[PDB]
């Protein structure tokens, strides 16, 4: 009886973990796009990377699901590859930072809901 609340304490537990964590990708996203500095550049991507455990256990631990996930988290990837590239490159003025990372964040918010 007792290890039917603990389930639920473990559940609820790991939803607010998930939850915070969504809101890391986002907050820093926010923040990166404020100043794009080095330091900014991976509260992202440690943010994303933290988002990415996260969901991972909750898909898998549960074959249409663990599809998407795989080919999203290879986009995420490609886009962070490309973000990247763009500021070491300092290509400032076609960079498109604010839009580069709605569309980050928009992929990390499927995951979410998945």
């Amino acid at each position: 009886e007792f290890f039917d609340i603990l389930e639920d304490v473990k559940e609820d537990h790991f939803e607010k973990l998930l939850e915070e964590a969504v809101e890391e990708v986002i907050d820093s996203g926010n923040e990166l796009v404020r100043s794009p500095t080095p330091s900014n550049l991976k509260r992202y991507k440690n943010a994303i990377k933290e988002f990415l455990k996260l969901i991972e256990k909750k898909i898998y631990k549960l074959n249409s699901g663990r599809a998407r996930l795989h080919l999203v988290v290879e986009e995420v990837n490609e886009k962070l590859m490309d973000l990247t590239e763009k500021i070491m490159k300092n290509e400032w003025q076609t960079i498109n930072l604010a839009a580069r990372i709605e569309e980050i964040n928009g992929l990390i918010l499927n995951l979410y809901r998945e």
